[PDB]
């Protein structure tokens, strides 16, 4: 599809889910990357807002690339999206990323992004927090960005 | 003595979990109650960081309580706790909440608390900021809070 797609089947979607789609509208055209960490570990972040994020038409919503062997491995897809907000953030999710290998038990991999309220930018300052891996189960990689959008 | 549980058996439960746990310590022994809504949905939310909320040793960390007839609701349990952090943020997850009867797929209740820093008090604001009770699953009652622990 061409963007989010919330749990539930159409016309069974949340309305608060829906109603915060919108208000991100501004924010798909736009791309955000960050390298981060050192060999042979060192990655480049493409984090794209209900769009298209990687080069294989998969659904990428967030990707990952081994900047020492070009690899590019999907964090999470747009088409298994969650989204609410607090008093001033909004936390998205992109759940249906690729499976970890030797880690959380083989599960996909899932993009938490924490959207803090920053009232002089519409979208500025994306960059990846942490990666937690050491756990059964549940496991994701964080990320934070700034946006005036998360302010109510 | 019982306290909040993570996700994994002992030995490969998440260090970084472990390490929160320790640090949320001076909260163990507070309690926090707010009473929001309007009747006949008025209700007192009554939260406790890896204690027992609740007056009935259901394991609760977080109760509803409705103010017309005093039943009591288990929106959490601290048997399963999730837990991280960002820069200034931590969020907290109790599920196994009593189930739905007529919503989100009868799925068990789960609250999410958003801890914001605040270097002013250790504790202060919890403050119920609504429920999520519009979807096929993944639903949830949000939570905020204000604390110094959650400061970088
Ligand atoms: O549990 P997993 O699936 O084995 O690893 C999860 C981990 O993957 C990414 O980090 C990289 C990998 O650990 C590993 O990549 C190998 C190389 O791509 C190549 O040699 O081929 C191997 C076979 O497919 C890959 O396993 O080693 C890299 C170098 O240390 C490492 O960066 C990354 O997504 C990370 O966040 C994940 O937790
Ligand atoms: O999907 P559910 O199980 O139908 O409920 C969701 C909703 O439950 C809670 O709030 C209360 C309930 O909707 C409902 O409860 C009944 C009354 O308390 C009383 O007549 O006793 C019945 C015994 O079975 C109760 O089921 O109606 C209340 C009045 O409007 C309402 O406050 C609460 O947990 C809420 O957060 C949940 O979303
Ligand atoms: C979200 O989109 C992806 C991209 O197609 C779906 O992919 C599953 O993809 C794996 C390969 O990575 C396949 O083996 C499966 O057969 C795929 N699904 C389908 C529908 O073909 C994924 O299923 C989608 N998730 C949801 C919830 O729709
Ligand atoms: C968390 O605690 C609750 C409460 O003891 C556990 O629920 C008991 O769950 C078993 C199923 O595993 C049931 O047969 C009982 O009837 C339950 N009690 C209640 C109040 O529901 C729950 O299993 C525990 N979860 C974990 C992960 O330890
Ligand atoms: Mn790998
Ligand atoms: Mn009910």
């Amino acid at each position: 599809e061409k963007t989010c797609d919330l749990v539930g089947e159409k016309g069974k979607e949340s309305e608060k889910e829906l109603a915060l789609l919108k208000r991100l509208t501004p924010l798909f055209q736009k791309s955000f990357e960050s390298t981060v960490g050192q060999s042979p570990d060192m990655y480049s972040y493409v984090f794209r807002v209900c769009r298209e994020a990687g080069q294989h038409s998969s659904g990428a919503g967030l990707v990952q690339i081994q900047k020492s062997n070009g690899k590019e491995t999907v964090v999470g897809r747009f088409n298994e999206t969650q989204i609410f907000q607090g008093s001033n953030w909004i936390m998205l999710i992109y759940k249906g990323g690729d499976e970890y290998d030797n880690h959380c038990g083989r599960e996909q991999r899932r993009a938490v992004v924490m959207i803090s309220c920053n009232r002089h930018t519409l979208a500025d300052n994306f960059n990846p927090v942490s990666e937690e891996r050491g756990k059964v189960q549940d496991c994701f990689y964080l990320f934070e960005m700034d946006s005036s959008l998360a302010c109510s």
